[PDB]
């Protein structure tokens, strides 16, 4: 509800902000693109750019003169292929980033699909997961347990038949698994956070999840 | 616009059909998906099963018993994996299936992404278009460039931005890629029908293309 520049921020949880920016298509309106910035001591870790290179230096601004909180690390999640003006910002600022390769800082994960070694420690107490099973190549999802907040990508609407026929054409029982390790790794988050969507409750999961075994 | 059974068949041009069936979907409702049925002399091709077994029968009476055309031959484009029960239909009445692998007849394709061999020749005056390239794994698309009609997968709606999300994190480069091969195999083509969509015309793949450059 609080904005800066063409940036909005929202307060998902104390020390945990979501910055939201838009981008105009011709025909389609604005579309929202999230992120989170998360208090960690005197220090924020920044979850995503936004859409440009100009709307992430307003976040960095946001977080070192405003919050008196600057960014010491940044981690990608979903990764944009033209709209990468904003890894510009962050390189221009000296900011740590870190990006699942498969970005200077490559993040591993373990089996349990955790993120292991100095990326894990730098961004605690962001728990980094990693959704996906053999032969997938999913975006990383982010959560912090102990506010009930997780972090994911974009998932069926209520009521929305839209990406439904996309949903059957695909391979529907590794999206399922997807979602099935995701909502385990974050068993109690009640606040699902999206990459392109406003938050919603499990609902969100659960009805995910009904439609990839009734199709 | 004619009602058989559970399946719906519309003339998209003399000697094709297309037939939608209907899935139920606890708050979503019904969602279509759809086929062809393709005349070839006395005989038919038919592209595609419906949702479910008893649908599919329902295709083939109407082919045999209506057309008096009767299914000689069927290839799948967009198969549903836990509504394969369309599948038994087809063996169950000795009719020739043919898909592409990566239905005990394979689709090969050569590298300007048409069918080959066999197949090729059993199902004209189909074209099969494989449209996508290295590391894709694409659903064949068909086409009847006499007839201005190509038949492809579920695209993006004009003012819907439920998928926009999901294109900007997926390999929009790749999508991309994909939709202008088959834009080019099938350029006259201006009825393009769509697997779980109602058919368009040409806007459909310039509106796409349109996203994809600007994501
Ligand atoms: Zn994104
Ligand atoms: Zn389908």
């Amino acid at each position: 509800i609080i904005r800066f520049g063409e940036v909005s921020f929202s307060q998902l949880a104390e020390g945990v902000w979501m910055h939201t920016t838009y981008l105009d298509l011709m025909g389609f309106g604005p579309i929202p693109s999230n992120g989170l910035l998360v208090v960690n001591g005197d220090n924020t870790i920044l979850v995503d750019t936004a859409w440009t290179d100009e709307q992430t230096e307003q976040i960095v601004a946001w977080a070192s003169m405003v919050l008196a909180k600057p960014v010491r690390a940044a981690v990608v999640t979903h990764a944009h292929q033209d709209k990468m003006g904003g890894m510009a910002a962050l390189h221009g600022a000296n900011i740590a980033t870190w990006a699942h390769p498969l970005a200077r800082n490559a993040i591993t994960f373990d089996a349990n699909g955790w993120a292991t070694g100095e990326a894990a420690q730098s961004l605690a107490p962001l728990r980094l997961y990693y959704p996906g099973g053999a032969h997938t190549r999913d975006n990383i999802t982010v959560g912090l347990p102990e506010l009930g907040i997780a972090f994911g990508g974009c998932m069926i609407k209520a009521g929305d038949a839209s990406n439904l026929g996309n949903l059957a054409d695909a391979d529907t029982a590794a999206y399922a698994q997807s979602v099935r390790n995701f909502a385990a790794a974050f068993p109690d988050a009640r606040t699902i956070a999206m990459s392109h969507s406003p938050p919603e409750g499990r609902k969100a999961i659960e009805r995910t999840l009904d439609l990839a075994e009734e199709l």
